[PDB]
C-alpha cells in the first residue's frame, strides 16, 4: 500500500492508546483514571555502516507502545531528535544541545502537569540523552514549585532505558558476548530489522573494530571510532533476536511503569 | 496491477553513509512539523503532526527528498486549557529549529524545506528562519551564505483552499476543519471518531491567552464543522496536496 | 485628545487608565531602504501615523521601537537589528509591566514587514508568561499588529499611482510618507534602471547579492510628498478605526 | 555637520565609514519622574543633548534607546521596563550589527542612572562576544557610557541653582531641560512640602513605599525653562569634548 | 589564631599548587609541562540535624588539593554552589538550575582552554551534580567547536565522584554496613569531622530513618526525608574513619588522574 | 593574654538547624565574592577572592553573621588574555546571583550584604541586584518585598583609600596595587611572590577588550607597584575594612 508500506512498524506502533490518536475528551476521560503518561525518547544519530540513524527513537517507540499496550498508559508523540552532539561529524546526524533539550522537557511537562499528568515515565533509546534528561527534570521540578502549578509536588519524572534492562543485557551477552559493544550495537541494529525488516542495510564493517567508551568532541568521535561503530559488531543482528529484545524489553519496562505509575 | 516505487528516503531508515552519497546529489531536506493539540470533540490531537507527516512521506516519494523525522510539538500555547495539548514556548522552538538546522548545515544540507500542519507554528519557525541565518553567519559555517530555509503549509495550498470551499463552504472554518480531518480520516480509517457536534459553533478568528481561547471556542472548535469529513474527501486532499507540495519542493530546491 | 507616554506623568497615566485600557506602540525598523530611501523610513512611518492615530482616537501611544527584526538587511551599513529572541524579550518586558498597571490593549503600529513574525511568536510567548505569573489581567491582555502598508486603502492607491513599480522594499508609498514627514531629509541618487523582482529573502549576505542597491522591486523615484500625504491620512484614518475597534471589542 | 542615522541613506553610511568609525547612541528610560515630571524624561533628555553634540562634532546619531533598565519604578502606571539582561542582549545585537559594518568607537549618551550597570556589563558581554565571533575589528572595538547628570559643568550648576534640592530623581536639572525642550508639555501639579531623603533603592513596592509620589529628594518645582537652556548648553558642550576625546584616542 | 582558627583544613588545603596562590606567569611556565587542571566540585546544602550543609565542597575541595600534591595538578577554586535543588524546603541550601550550571562550567571550560588547558578533572562530592556535569560537558565540546578554539579537540572533561570510589565504597560498607544510605552519610560526616574538627556536631538522631533512593521536588523530598537523612546514621562517623576515607580517596583519585592527563 | 571570641558563623560549618535558629534572630547573610584573574608579575590569580574572604569572615566573626561560601569566579572578561583567569559572562552571573538569592529569600534571607574584592564584578552584580528583585516579585516569594542586595568594595572604603594614598601615593594605581598585594601578603606570608617589575608601568583606566587589555598592560599591571606591598601593612588594611564593613553590615541588616 502507497500510504502504509511500513506493516511490521504498524502493527506494532498502533496499539494501545496514542495521545496522537484521542480526542481532548478521551485525556480527559483517561485522566479521571490515571495520571501517568509515557514519552518515547531516542534519537537521531549515524549507527555505523549498517545501522539506522533513526535506530534509538525506533527502539524506542516501539517498545513504549508495547507498554503502553500492556499497562493501559497513554503514549505521547515520540521525541526523534535528543543530545547526540558527539555524533554530529557524520551526516544526517540531528541534535539539540543540553540547554535547548531542557528547555524542551520543561515545556511539554509544564502543559501536561497543569492538565494533571503527574507520573512521566520517559522510555529512552539513547544514551547520551540520560545525563540531559535527569537535568531536565530537576530544572523542571523547581519550575513547577515556581509557577505554583496545583500538582507540582506530586509531579514525577522517571527515564527507563529499554538497553539497561537486566534481561535486555543478559540477552545480548548470551547471542554476541563481546562483539555487543556500546554503540551500533547487535542487540539494538536486532530489534531495529524486527520493526522494519524493509531497511535491514548491507554495507561492509571493517574486521577491526575500535573499542573503548571515551566520548568528547564530535571531532575526537570520528577520530576514535571511524566507522561510527564502538566496539560492536552488529552484523551478528537478526530480526529473530530483535523480536526477542522487543519482547523482553516491553515485558521489564511494563512492570517498571506499573510500579512507578502504583508508588506514592 | 501497478507497482510501487519511492523516490526518496526517510532520513531514520537511511545510513550515515547513504546520506552521504545522498549529499554528492542533493543538499535538500524536507522536515514534516505538526502539532498535539485539541481538535475539538471528534479531531485527532495528532492532526497536523500526522497531516505534515503523511503529506511530507508523499512529496519524499515523488521527489527524491530525505525526509527528516516529524517535529511532532509545535507553538501551541493557545491551546493549553484542553488537556492532551502540548507545546513549546515560541523561544524554545526558536533554538530546535536553530540546533536542527545548524547540525544539518555542518553536513553540507542547504535547502530546509518545512511541511508545516499548523498555522500557529508560522510565525514562529519564520522568526527561527532569521534567526538560524544569523547564528549560521556568526559560526562562519562553511555553506552558511547558500543555507535556505522555506515553509509550505499544506492547508494555504491553493487547489486545498478550492476544494475545501467547493466541499464544505462557510463550515470549513479556522481549526478542527472537517479538511484536516477528512484527511486525517483517510490515513488513519480506524481512529475515525464518533462525538455530539453542537450545531451553533463560535465564528470569528481571534486568538490570545489559552484561557480566553477555551471560553471563545469551547469545544476546541473555530467556525468548523468536521462532521461533514469523509475518507474520500480525505483522500483527495492528500493527492491536491502531495502534487502542489511535490512541485513546491521541487522547484525550491533547484531554485538558486 | 491623545497624549504621548513619554509626554505625560505618572498621575496622567493613572487618570488614564479610569476611562482606557488601550496603547499604542510604534515598531520600525534601522535598516537600509536603497539609494534614496531613510534608514529610518519604517520607524518614521510607524511613529508618524501612530501620533495621528493617538490624536484621532484619544489613545495614549508609547515611544517607538526603532530596531527590530532586520536581520537580512545586515551586509548594507547603517542597519540596526535585534535577534528574533531578543525582540521577544523585549516585547515581553514591555507587556508585562504595563499588564501590571492595568493595560490590557496593545495596539502595535508596524512599519516593517520583517517584524511581523516575531511579533506573533511575542505575542504567544507573553500571553503564556502572564498566565505564568498569574498577572490580575491576564486573561483580559490582547495584543494586535497593524500593518500600515497592508491598510486596504494604502495598498489601492500604491497599486494607483506606482502599479508593479510598488514592489517589495524601498517602496515609492514608504518613501513618499518619509519626504512628507520630513521635506528637509529628501533625498537624491542614481537608481540603476535593473532592479530585481521576486520576494525571496535568505541570509543577510544572499540578500545583497541578489538586492544589490537594497531595493526590492521598487521605483522609489516615484515618490512625492504630496503621495506622502495622501498615504499618512489614509493608514491614520483606516487604523484610527482599527483601533477602536480593537479596543471596543471584548 | 552631525547625521541622524534615521535621516541617511545606507550609501551616505558608507561615506561616513570613510572619514569616522564613531556612533552616538542616546539612550533613556520609559519612567515616573514625580507629579511634575514627564515620563519619557531620561530618553528626552539624552535624545535632545545627542541631537546637538552630533551637530557640534559631525557625530553619526543613532535612534534614541527609550526603554531601559528601571525595574524599581514599576510600581508606577506608565513605567517601561527592559530585565537588565534583556538589555545586555540588546545592546549585544545593536553593537554586534554596527561593528561588523566598521563602527568602533559606541558613545552612548545616558539619561537615566539605572542603566549605567546594565549598560557597563552590556559592554563587557559584548566585547568578549565580538571576540567569540572573531569579527574583523573586534579588538578595536570600544564603548563608553556618558552620563550627562553627571557632567562636572552640569552638578556644578544644578548645585548653585538648587542645592540640596536637586535630589536625586525627578530633579529640578531634568525636568528644567525637558521644559526648554517641550516647552507645550510643561506640567503642573501638587508637590507635597514632605519628600524623602536618601538613596536606598530596592524591588519597586519598596520604592514606593519608599517615595510615594515617585521624587527621591527633590523639588522639581525650581525647575524653569531658561535654567534648562543652560543645562542643554552645557552638556552639549562637555559631551561634545568628551565624543572628541574618545573618537580620537587609540 | 585570629585569620587562621581551621587548623586542620589548612594543613591539608594549603598543599601543591593552588591556582588562586600563583601567579600568571607560574601558570604560563605550569602549561608548558602540563595542560590538566583539577576542579573540586561539591554543593551548599542540608545533610540533616549533624552534618554540614559545605559538605559536599568539604569533601571535595579537601580530597582535590590531596590530589593536586601528589600528582603535580594544578588546582582550581572550589565550586562552592551546584545543583541541589531537591534540598531547597531546607534553610540554608543554595543551588543554581541546572541550565545556570551548564552556562558556569561553559564559562570556565572556555576561558582555560583558550589558555592551553585541555585536561579537566573535576573531583565532584555531590551526586546531584552528575548529570548536570556531564550535560554540561557535551554543551561545553559544540561550543568549542563552534568558537573554533585551537585546542578544541583536545579538550576533555571528567568527572570523578569521590564516594564511588571502589575503595571508599568499601571501606564504608565495613564500618557502617546498610546504615552508610544515601545523603548525610557516616562517611561523608566523616570526612568533615577529619576535615573540621572543631565543627563536630552534636544534635539527636531520630532513631528510625527513612529510607529509599526517590528524589523529585524539594517539597516532595522533605516529606520523605523528614530531618534530611536518606538511609544514614551519620552518628556512626568519627574523625578517625575521616582520615581514612580521605586518605584512599586521595590515592585512588590521584591515579585516576594520572590515568586521564596521560590518555590520547 | 587574650581570647578569641566569634560571633558569627559559616554557613560551610553550620547544620540546617543552626540557619533555622539563626533566622529566628537575624535575616542577614554575607557572601563574599571576589574573580580568579591574573595580578601581574607578583600577584596571586586569587587577590580578589582572598581579600574578599578573610575581610568577610573578619566581618562575621565581629558582628554575628552567617556568611556564605566564597564566590570565587566573578566578572573578569578583560583579564582573559592573561593564562590562569577565569571569567564568568556578566549574562551567566546575573543568573547565579539570581539563583542564590532565590532560594535563600524562600528561607527567609532578606538582607544579602555582598563583600566585593573586584571592581569588575560591581556593574553585573548592581545589574544583577535589579533582575533579582524582578524576579522575587514574578514568583510571588512571601518576604520579595523586603529583600535587599548591597554591595560593599573593600577597596572603595574611605579608610582604605586614604591609608593607600599615604603610602603608595600615586603608585597603588588601579589594578594589581600594593594595598590588595599588601593584605594577601598578610593573610598568605608563604605565598608571597618574588618576580621582577619593569619601573616604568602603564597608567590610566581604559578596559575595553581581553586582547586589547594586554596590549595596553603587558605584565597586567594598571599603574601600580605593588613591590611596595608589606604583610605588615596588609594588617593595617585588613584592620581598616573589617572595622569599617563590620559596621557597614550592622548599618544595613538594622536599617528598615
Ligand atoms: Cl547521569
Ligand atoms: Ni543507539
Ligand atoms: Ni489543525
Ligand atoms: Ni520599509
Ligand atoms: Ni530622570
Ligand atoms: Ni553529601
Ligand atoms: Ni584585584
Amino acid at each position: 500500500d502507497k500510504i502504509h508500506h511500513h506493516h511490521h512498524h504498524e502493527n506494532l506502533y498502533f496499539q494501545g492508546m496514542l495521545l496522537h490518536l484521542s480526542t481532548w475528551q478521551e485525556v480527559e476521560a483517561y485522566l479521571q483514571q490515571s495520571k501517568g503518561i509515557i514519552f518515547p525518547i531516542g534519537s537521531t544519530e549515524q549507527h555505523g555502516p549498517t545501522g539506522l540513524i533513526g535506530t534509538d527513537a525506533i527502539c524506542a517507540e516501539a517498545i513504549a507502545a508495547g507498554v503502553g499496550d500492556a499497562t493501559g498508559a497513554i503514549v505521547g508523540p515520540t521525541i526523534n531528535v535528543g543530545m547526540a552532539l558527539h555524533h554530529t561529524a557524520f551526516p544526517g546526524t540531528i541534535s539539540l544541545r543540553p540547554s535547548t533539550l531542557i528547555q524542551v522537557v520543561r515545556d511539554y511537562v509544564t502543559c501536561l502537569a497543569k492538565a494533571g499528568f503527574s507520573k512521566f515515565y520517559f522510555i529512552n533509546g539513547h544514551g547520551g540523552n540520560i545525563a540531559t534528561l535527569k537535568a531536565a527534570f530537576s530544572e523542571t521540578y523547581a519550575h513547577l514549585e515556581d509557577l505554583q502549578i496545583a500538582n507540582a509536588q506530586q509531579v514525577q519524572c522517571q527515564v527507563a532505558n529499554w538497553f539497561m534492562c537486566g534481561s535486555v543485557y543478559k540477552l545480548a551477552k548470551e547471542l554476541y558476548g563481546d562483539q555487543e559493544g556500546s554503540h551500533a550495537t547487535p542487540s539494538e541494529v536486532a530489534l531495529t530489522q524486527y520493526v522494519y525488516p524493509e531497511a535491514i542495510k548491507q554495507a561492509p564493517l571493517s574486521p577491526e573494530v575500535a573499542s573503548g567508551h571515551r566520548i568528547y568532541s564530535a571531532a575526537d568521535f570520528r577520530v576514535r571510532y571511524p566507522d561510527g561503530r564502538m566496539g560492536s559488531n552488529p552484523g551478528l543482528a537478526t530480526p529473530e533476536h530483535g523480536k526477542q529484545f522487543y519482547d523482553l524489553a516491553v515485558k521489564e519496562l511494563s512492570n517498571g511503569y506499573l510500579e512507578f505509575v502504583n508508588a506514592d
